[PDB]
């Protein structure tokens, strides 16, 4: 056990609360995804029952449970571009095509259910995960469904946690976009204003910023390749232990 | 003695550990495919009477992949609207006298029966139920069987080194999970006598051997999850 044995256990509790979050960050939005992926494939198969019949579609849509269960559902259609959707507060632009929506190419292109990467949503403007379904005559591609997905639970689980005093958890995307924060304004901007010069990396990282020395641990979620990270001020917590 | 109360505690550990593991598995299996359950229902509640948009939604891969069978009972014909292949209801088959169908009926919401052995396969089941209504009129239920082989392989997967075994029972005592699967059906007292159906610690004699009995409740559902020991042959492991 070489040199720092009060820095090697800052190190390994910090490790501890870090797996905890990772199985944390699993155990509700991994099973809360399965809930609304099965969800989702279901209400695509129902639907192209009749797909070009956009009254069916949104009946189907504005039922109460399945309206209940997503932030937003909608349909796009590939030759008209036309939208249907079950959102009372969103309408579309004059501009809003769906063909060239995150959700309906990688839709599109899989040929099978997927699920997007943590982008901004146009109307809410809140960082959001879409479920994406294609729809099929019969095997013919006529469009492509969205199923929006508020990131809630990543900001409940990041708010909780307090790792003990000297710091806290914190979420990223693959990118290094901040989604989940406990100051929720740091949401949407890359890591690197509040945690500048730490690489995007799963391991242990110590850097000095400006007179203070901090603690970094990096951890992945290969589901949703998002990476959880754990900041402390290692003064304040060598102190305390 | 201490090691008594050591092998205690070690079986109240896995006794927790597999009530954790019913509610991680079981339950968020069951959370999903209640709202499956519930968007399917509301979905044929578009168009209730009609016959074959009931049978074609019923027949949709994901929804009849998803349960062991779906059908809809009906107040009126006593009709069936099924999907299952290799099943379809004699004439001694009434919607309404079967759990699923009262359940949904006395209550306003989806429900979830007791286990209960399928008439069709036979097999140890638990059936989601819901009501079906138009303009609020009640026009029948639905039926979402549910196989409960995840606990067989919960069940399965313990290895107390031949000192014991875990085990489930429904609230009425009905074994519906067991290492050895020819006691699923009937009262856990036909293998395990003298034990009551009560959390807590037990302690019996079974033909000239000592058992340890340590019972938890699974609260969503009404299951009781058993553990038991051969205290001689615990006592020998540790
Ligand atoms: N609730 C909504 N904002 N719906 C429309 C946008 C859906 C999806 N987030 C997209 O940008 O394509
Ligand atoms: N797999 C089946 N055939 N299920 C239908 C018969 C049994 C069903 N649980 C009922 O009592 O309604
Ligand atoms: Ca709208
Ligand atoms: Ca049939």
């Amino acid at each position: 056990g070489p040199l720092g044995s009060v820095r090697e256990e800052i190190e390994s509790l910090v490790q501890d609360s870090l797996m905890e979050m990772v199985k944390g960050v699993k155990n509700t939005i991994e099973s809360d995804l399965a809930s609304k992926k099965g969800l989702a494939q279901s209400t695509t198969e129902i639907l192209q029952l009749d797909p070009t019949n956009k009254a069916f579609a949104k009946s189907v849509l504005e039922s109460p449970n399945l309206k209940g269960s997503f932030l937003a559902i909608g349909l796009g259609y590939e030759s008209d571009a036309t939208v249907v959707e079950n959102d009372d507060g969103w309408e579309p632009n004059a501009d809003y095509d769906p063909r060239k929506r995150p959700w309906y190419v990688d839709a599109k292109r899989e040929r099978k259910l997927v699920v997007t990467e943590p982008y901004v949503d146009i109307s809410t403007k809140k960082i959001i995960i879409s479920i994406g379904t294609p729809v099929y005559q019969q095997s013919n591609f006529v469009g492509a469904m969205f199923y929006d997905v508020e990131l809630t639970q990543l900001a409940q689980l990041v708010n909780s946690v307090n790792l003990f005093d000297a710091g806290y958890l914190f979420i990223t995307t693959k990118d290094g976009v901040t989604i989940a924060h406990p100051n929720a304004e740091n949401n949407g901007e890359k890591f690197s204003q509040f945690l500048p010069n730490v690489d995007l990396k799963e391991g242990t990282q110590r850097i000095e910023l400006d007179g203070k020395y901090y603690l970094v641990k990096f951890a992945q979620v290969p589901s949703e390749s998002w990476y959880i990270g754990a900041v402390v001020d290692e003064s304040i917590a060598f102190a305390m232990v």
